[PDB]
């Protein structure tokens, strides 16, 4: 029976059409029909959602064995420092958004989020997600304080969507240790500004 779950694909070998994946609880699954994937060069740290099913063979040095279904790509990025100049509140924006489930994998390499907001659902508006640290008594010193932003490009908020985007923690991976998690700005869909603390798992 088919399986469902997000990971990185890890692409490390020198062919890279060879790839496994990881689990965020820091397991490994390695994918029996990769070579079918052969004309997708997937990038190593890439995030997606995998259809899979579990063979009951074992592979030596990874956790699961399995026949891929398919591979549907999460939006993966990195964080927007304050030196970025790109880092602009025009080209940043701060449309609303609902962070609707957040979470850290094992390793505190990504902070995966569960979002909605309204669009009008065409391939012709294009959305921006980023997560940003900004250029400008708070727990600074046990949460590492990011702004989790949308530009929506002036696309008409007609009907409710959701989606994953997963950023890439190691700009800040010197700042996580000795620290309890990330406070998570966001100018939610219906209540104003929220700070979200996500812990390390």
């Amino acid at each position: 029976s088919r399986s469902l779950v997000i990971s990185t694909i890890n692409q490390i070998s020198e062919d890279s059409k060879e790839f496994y994946f990881t689990l965020d609880n820091g397991k490994t699954m390695f994918p029996s029909n990769s070579q079918a994937w052969g004309g997708e060069k997937f990038e190593n740290g890439q995030r997606a959602f995998v259809i899979f099913n579990e063979l009951e063979q074992p592979v030596n040095g990874y956790d699961y064995n399995i026949q891929v279904r398919d591979i549907t790509k999460v939006l993966t990025k990195e964080i927007v420092t304050m030196d970025d100049e790109e880092n602009t509140e025009e080209k940043i924006g701060d449309d609303k958004i609902n962070a609707t489930y957040m979470w850290i994998s094992k390793d505190k390499k990504y902070l995966t989020i569960e979002f909605q907001y309204y669009s009008t659902h065409s391939e012709d508006k294009k959305h921006f997600l980023n997560l940003v640290i900004n250029n400008k008594d708070n727990t600074d010193d046990e949460y590492i304080n990011l702004e989790f932003r949308h530009n929506s490009e002036r696309d008409s908020p007609d009907h409710l969507g959701e989606g994953y985007v997963s950023f890439k923690l190691d700009k800040i991976e010197e700042q996580i240790e000795g620290k309890k998690g990330l406070n998570i700005r966001v100018r939610t869909l219906y209540d104003g500004i929220k700070n979200y603390k996500v812990q390390f798992p």
